[PDB]
């Protein structure tokens, strides 16, 4: 499903009010991890070596790799969406998605497996409409000193990592860390916050077409608490260097206003699923079982 | 009565031919109900807790609960078959007959009240040996996201629904009139076929009841058995399921087998595809209708 600004693409759209953690499933397989290169992964090596001459202190992370979705039977007795998942890290990510054969990897992915994404990394990202009480959507800074998007708009974050109930566990960590990135880098308390809702998964292009899991998230606080808890931190509390609100009324509007050249790609796609999906009721975060 | 495939065994085999609606009574009685386990229905909850946290969109429903059936002479005014029936649930089930400790309930049952029933839920469920025009039964292939069976292939079925009788909800024996829910036992079946399969309910013969089976897995659960007939052709079939995409149906296939190889059906490798109770309904159509 393809969008208007290029830069982003819609890999899933949830149906309105967006999904509840309790409808999803997740199937965590080495069957969804990428495939080697064409050929041989010490290219990926080369690379990370290469980076690393430059930045010592880089280190590897592991990620959730994001296979593909799938929307059930609409009103059916199963799982509501499946999500089909495997390992990656940020070195396969710096070795593939962001390095600069990346046009080639596609090509020479959709051409072998039927699938550009099948030598890419794909770890999966996490991002947040964040709403206050008073119908704001929370916007972050980003700190200049980041390769990725530097300087430019985003929306609260994240990046969950690794550790049948199986996929439960990653569909609660995927969830968890969105609610986790907001108390962290908003510096809000957890009974503030409602309980997620997927609101779908969006690609962007400029990363060679990373997904990243857009969430609804609300808020109890109002605009003005939400500004005063996140600047009570400090600056060392937060990694972005500031915050600001748009009306949720004025959202729908946004990309005819400069502030969409300012948007980075995920928050852009976590704006976009916004505005088709929508919200719907949920209850404190805190109210709900942990498993 | 053994089967021959230790997964089934049956607990009725009807005459003909297969039973028609209008020859079959259903009796509900609180007195068909489960007995309450020894240590408790607490150990029920704590099982349905526990399969919430892999399954969170498991939803607890009633159930008819099978307790007997008798079958009368023919001639015999009145119904020639009677099933004594009583009210159960989905919890109650998968805290039962799919309890680890199932088989010490059977033996409990066995010795406190000479059933191994006893202290089970056994949920009824239903099946159809579904023949098309050009003569072949029809099989589905299970979603892996069910609570059991899956991935296996099965035959169209389905649970009967008390609450379709009192939509009021909290349903209770005096409540459900027996015509009326054998009656619900009859159509659950052709609307399974009409839900899943997307075959128009015209299409559809009355449905006769073969026999009834039991699940040895699911720690001797019992389902209703039917044949029914399809106008259309196993390809106008696959045509109707196909419409809207994999997407339209939980069920992940739809395959055809010729009448003839019914009968022999399990000399091929097509058997260890099946489920025990797609395996009760092949068994009894074989017996029954050949
Ligand atoms: O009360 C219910 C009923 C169904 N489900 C769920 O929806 C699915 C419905 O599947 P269904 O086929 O209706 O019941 P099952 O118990 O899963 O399957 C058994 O019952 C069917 C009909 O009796 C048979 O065809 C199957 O072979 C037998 O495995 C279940 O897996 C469950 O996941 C619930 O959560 N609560």
């Amino acid at each position: 499903v393809q969008t208007m600004d290029p830069e982003v693409t819609l890999l899933l759209q949830c149906p309105g009010g967006g999904l509840p953690q309790e409808q999803i499933q997740a199937e965590l397989s080495p069957a969804h991890d990428r495939r080697p290169l064409p050929g041989g992964d010490e290219a990926i090596t080369a690379i990370w070596e290469t980076r690393l001459k430059a930045q010592p202190w880089l280190f590897d992370a592991p990620k959730f790799r994001l296979h593909s979705a799938t929307l059930a039977p609409i009103g059916s007795r199963g799982p509501q969406l499946l999500l089909r998942l495997g390992l990656t890290s940020y070195r396969d990510f710096l070795g593939t998605n962001w390095s600069s054969s990346a046009a080639w990897l596609r090509q020479q992915g959709a051409t072998d497996w039927g699938d550009t994404q099948a030598y890419l990394a794909d770890p999966l990202g996490v991002g947040a409409a964040l709403a206050t009480a008073d119908d704001f959507l929370v916007f972050l800074r980003r700190s200049r000193q980041v390769a990725e998007a530097p300087g430019l708009v985003d929306v609260p974050g994240g990046h969950p990592e690794p550790q049948d109930l199986a996929g439960q566990l990653v569909v609660h960590e995927l969830f968890s860390s969105v609610l986790q990135e907001i108390c962290d880098e908003v510096n809000l308390p957890l009974l503030t916050l409602s309980q997620p809702l997927l609101l779908g998964i969006a690609r962007n292009e400029t990363s060679a077409g990373r997904a990243s899991a857009e969430f609804y998230v609300q808020c109890s606080l109002t605009s003005e608490q939400v500004r005063k808890h996140y600047l009570s931190g400090g600056p060392e509390a937060h990694e972005s260097t500031g915050i600001f609100f748009v009306e949720t009324q004025n959202v729908q509007r946004l990309l005819e206003t400069e502030m969409w050249a300012e948007l980075c790609p995920s928050a852009k796609g976590a704006i976009i699923l916004y505005n088709r999906v929508q919200g719907s009721p949920t209850g404190a975060a805190l109210g709900s079982p942990a498993l």
